[PDB]
């Protein structure tokens, strides 16, 4: 009923949308992994009379449900999607998207890692993002590569019209007590990568983590703090 929806409020296989700003929504879904259930976020950005999707809803059937929820709530076609790293909460569902006519994109790094992992592979490579600090425009967003953090390939996404920073899995929610799933992380570089984000987007008003509740700029420092305390 209007609060941001949490893991125990969303059955696996349903998707919720949350209005962040004019023309900006998050999507929230839940999935089982290794015997536990987790929420995850993505982004939807209005692109004239079309929509840009950032990240899948973590699985094929969740992503089909995402498309249906978009049609219900927004009613504009999703024409392009960007996946912000290679894990299944970001690319699982790309095959569903592709067969719905969505053009799917990711950095070459992400594409390689997805293929090596046996995950679904976005079709199109996003060049111009290979060095930390790189940025490119993609429809109504800017894509930024901050350096290795949660994963070596993680991208963040900024919506300049709304000052919305979508950190993806490089950014954790304020209630977070741990650095999440660090199996592919660089704990040593993660703070430095977060500092790059902080420097590059000082006017961000809303920060959206890859999992959990949006907030303000404090999510960035909180993330650095939790990662440093984990590494220790
Ligand atoms: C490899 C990919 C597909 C993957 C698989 C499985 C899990 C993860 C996570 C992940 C894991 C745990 C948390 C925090 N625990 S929690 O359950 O969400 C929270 C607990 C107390 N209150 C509310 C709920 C978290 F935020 C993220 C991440 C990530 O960190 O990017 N990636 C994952
Ligand atoms: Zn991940
Ligand atoms: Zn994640």
């Amino acid at each position: 009923s209007g609060e941001y929806p949490t893991v125990n409020e969303i059955p696996v296989g349903e998707v919720r949308l949350y209005q962040i700003a004019d023309g900006v929504w998050s999507h929230i879904a839940t999935q089982s992994f290794d015997g536990a259930v987790y929420p995850s976020n993505g982004l939807i950005v209005r692109d004239g009379d079309e929509l840009l999707l950032i990240d899948t809803a973590w699985g094929a059937k969740n992503t089909a449900a995402l498309l249906a929820e978009i049609e219900k709530q927004i009613g504009l076609p999703v024409t392009r999607a960007v996946s912000t790293h290679f894990h299944d909460d970001r690319v699982g569902g790309v095959d569903v998207l592709r067969a719905a006519g969505v053009a799917t994109y990711a950095s070459p790094s992400t594409r390689r890692l997805a293929e090596a992992e046996g995950n679904e592979i976005p079709t199109h490579s996003l060049e111009g993002l290979s060095s930390s600090g790189d940025a490119v425009r993609f429809g109504p967003v800017e894509l930024f590569y901050p350096g290795a953090a949660h994963s070596t390939d993680n991208l963040v996404v900024y919506v300049p019209s709304a000052n919305v920073l979508y950190g993806g899995c490089a950014v954790h929610e304020l209630s977070s007590t741990s650095a999440g799933n660090v199996a592919d992380a660089d704990l040593a570089e993660w703070p430095t990568s977060v500092e790059r984000i902080q420097k590059h987007y000082p006017e961000a008003e809303v920060v959206i983590p890859g999992h959990g509740l949006p907030g303000g700029l404090d999510l960035l420092q909180h993330t650095a703090n939790v990662v440093k305390a984990h590494k220790n």
